[PDB]
């Protein structure tokens, strides 16, 4: 698809990619074949992370696992908001108690549940927006 939101993690800098299988990680550039994820918000500020093409719904699973919903549920219903300088922060509303961050692990790949948070860098996420979508 028409590249979208190049959503760089800010913890060792590599885009938010979603996989075929469902599967969510990190890759090092825009260019990849599967970085196409899109914001479908529900409302002002709630959002569901969709491949903008294959159609995944980019999920945050019980224990805190990252992954891809065959559906808009609420494991992939993100309160979105800016935190640093232009740098977004998608918080599980399903998870709103904890308040869950969907970030990478340095390698880039997805970090799991309990203690994603305001400290790290891997919560905050700055798009570079190719197409205004």
């Amino acid at each position: 698809y028409k590249k979208p939101k190049l959503l760089y993690c800010s913890n060792g800098g590599h885009f938010l990619r979603i996989l075929p299988d469902g599967t969510v990680d990190g890759t090092r550039d825009r260019s990849d074949q599967h970085i196409q994820l899109q914001l479908s918000a529900e409302s002002v500020g709630e959002v569901y992370i969709k491949s903008t093409e294959t159609g995944q719904y980019l999920a945050m699973d019980t224990d805190g696992l990252l992954y891809g919903s065959q559906t808009p549920n609420e494991e992939c219903l993100f309160l979105e908001r800016l935190e640093e300088n232009h740098y977004n922060t998608y918080i599980s509303k399903k998870h709103a108690e904890k308040n869950w961050f969907v970030g990478l692990k340095k390698n880039g790949s997805c970090k799991r549940g309990p203690r994603t948070h305001y400290g790290q860098k891997a919560i905050l996420f700055l798009p570079l927006p190719v197409s205004s979508d």
